[PDB]
């Protein structure tokens, strides 16, 4: 009954010879072999001054080595902490500080910088390259397989992963064990993953979706999965015809539509394409399903809350919506300010409640307390509605909302009409400073090499669809539009950068 996540994955373990994770490189690793690996790490953990309820730090390349590390760390009742690889030393500095991990596991390229960083919390620092290579893959070869994994309740940390950051500086959720074990395994019976599931797994493992969602729904249902580095459209068609899974963003959908390779045939061996972690958009949907027949699954969560909704495995899957409230989620629409919960179909704030929240933000009582509401529902600080039938459609970020001319404007409906106009590739509408309408509505536009549709054009084609104050007052073309490391818009970024164009 030991609630530590390892060991609701492990303990237990009844077929310790079947396939588990198949690398880039094309080893393959079992069951027992993963939980041997896992065990001399943790004992490494441990010889590096590691004690329970202690920060680990990781800042790698994507490995099996990797994903070990996560394991051992949980496993050995430490808080384990992936950090995007793309953080530069100053960047990991705030990270370092705030975490006090005792242990930074580093590239060892950076390890001469990350020490200085270290030193200042009195971390100890250990290396893993994207070979798997490194300091702590040498303590770790001499270790004792054998480990003892660490009782830990329910709501005992597990992982403090910082969110992406794209509304303000990144902040540290604070995840617990049945956080973590609650969702994968609702996950496991909801999109029917079996033992014989094969994952393709190109995400980042830094994130929620590749670390969690991946990982641990794969690994509870006893499947495998299959590593690469990163998404190569090429590679993800080769893997298809002895694959049956393939978790992506909304990026990796657009991306394989490029492809000629993308038919019927290429994908027929497939059981499911899953979308998260940024909006699915309705036209991709229905082109994925014109060009391959299948129909995206996709789901909803974040950083802070793992998976709040999605779309069934065996009923309606729909364009433009992300489904139904998981099994023992809640989720509920609400008036921004007041809190009151708003009729089925009205647009509102989401919030969320379930054993999938997590516990607040790290050594942040004050802002976790202003992000929940006094009966424990989370302001997840998205908006959007709940139709008759029970999904969710999300209509954009809080901070996303247009307030132009005494009206609220929302985003998504304008640019979906921009997005179907003939030359447009994609198009994101934002809100800048104007004196004469407190904010001016601005379209920024990504139009094909070639496309004649200009400014006047777009304009004119919404005249006829779009209310008055609906309107762009002006429509921006570049060659592409800002996108974090998991493929979402930054409105952040197009905010500040045209901040003074109607100065
Ligand atoms: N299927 C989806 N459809 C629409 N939006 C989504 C979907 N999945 C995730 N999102 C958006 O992504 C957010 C979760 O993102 P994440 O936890 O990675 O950090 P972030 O919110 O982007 O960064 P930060 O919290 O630092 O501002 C959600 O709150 C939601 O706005
Ligand atoms: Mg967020």
């Amino acid at each position: 009954m030991n609630a530590n996540l390892f060991a609701r994955l492990f303990d237990k373990l009844d077929d310790p010879h079947k396939l588990a994770i198949e690398t880039a490189a094309g080893d393959k690793i079992s069951y027992a072999e993963l939980v041997a690996r896992a065990g001399r790490v943790a004992n490494v953990l441990v010889a590096r001054g590691l004690q329970v309820g202690d920060r680990v730090a990781a800042q790698t390349e994507k490995s099996v080595e990797a994903l070990v590390l996560y394991l051992a760390t949980v496993r050995a009742g430490g808080v384990y902490l992936p950090l995007n690889t793309a953080y530069t030393l100053h960047e990991l500095d705030y990270f370092i500080t705030d975490a006090e991990p005792k242990i930074v596991v580093c590239d060892p390229s950076k390890r001469d910088g990350i020490a200085a960083i270290a030193a200042k919390v009195g971390a100890t620092v250990e290396t893993l390259g994207p070979d798997g290579r490194g300091s702590l893959t040498d303590a770790a070869a001499g270790a004792s397989e054998a480990f003892a994994t660490i009782d830990r309740g329910a709501d005992d940390l597990a992982a403090i992963l910082y969110t992406s950051g794209t509304t303000g500086r990144s902040k540290g959720a604070m995840l617990s064990h049945d956080n973590l074990a609650s969702n994968s395994l609702t996950l496991v019976d909801y999109w029917r993953f079996t033992p014989d599931d094969v994952l393709i797994h190109a995400l980042p493992i830094y994130h929620t979706h590749g670390l969690f969602v991946a990982s641990n729904v794969t690994l509870f249902a006893r499947g495998s999965m299959i590593f690469l580095p990163k998404f190569d459209p090429d590679k993800i068609l080769d893997l298809m015809a002895r694959a049956t899974v393939l978790m992506g963003v909304p990026t990796f959908y657009t991306r394989l539509l490029q492809s000629p390779r993308l038919t019927k045939e290429t994908t027929g061996h497939m059981r499911l394409f899953i979308s998260g972690s940024a909006p699915l958009l309705a036209d991709t949907h229905r082109e994925w399903s014109a060009k391959t027949g299948h129909a995206v699954l996709e789901r909803y969560g974040m950083t802070e809350t793992n998976m709040n909704t999605s779309n069934p495995y065996d009923g309606d899957r729909v364009p433009g919506a992300v489904g139904p409230a998981l099994p023992g989620v809640s989720a509920r629409v609400t008036d921004p300010e007041t809190g009151k919960e708003l009729p089925r179909g009205d647009i509102g704030m989401i919030e969320v409640k379930g054993p999938n929240v997590f516990k607040g933000y790290w050594r942040m009582p004050e802002k976790t307390k202003s992000e929940f509401r006094d009966d424990g529902f989370f302001i997840t600080g998205d908006l959007g509605k709940i139709d008759e039938r029970g999904y969710v459609h999300i209509l954009g970020r809080g901070k996303d909302l247009v307030i132009t001319g005494g009206f609220n404007v929302y985003p998504k409906e304008i640019e979906s009409e921009i997005d179907a106009m003939p030359g447009v590739v994609e198009s994101a509408v934002i809100g800048v400073p104007h004196a004469d309408f407190g904010e001016g509505v601005t379209a920024v536009v990504v139009r094909d090499k070639g496309a004649t549709i200009d400014e006047a054009q777009v304009l004119h084609g919404l005249d006829g669809q779009l209310a008055k104050f609906k309107m762009p007052k002006k429509v921006i073309f570049v060659d592409d539009l800002p996108r974090n490391t998991m493929g979402a818009v930054q409105k952040n970024v197009l905010r500040e950068t045209y901040k003074d164009i109607y100065k």
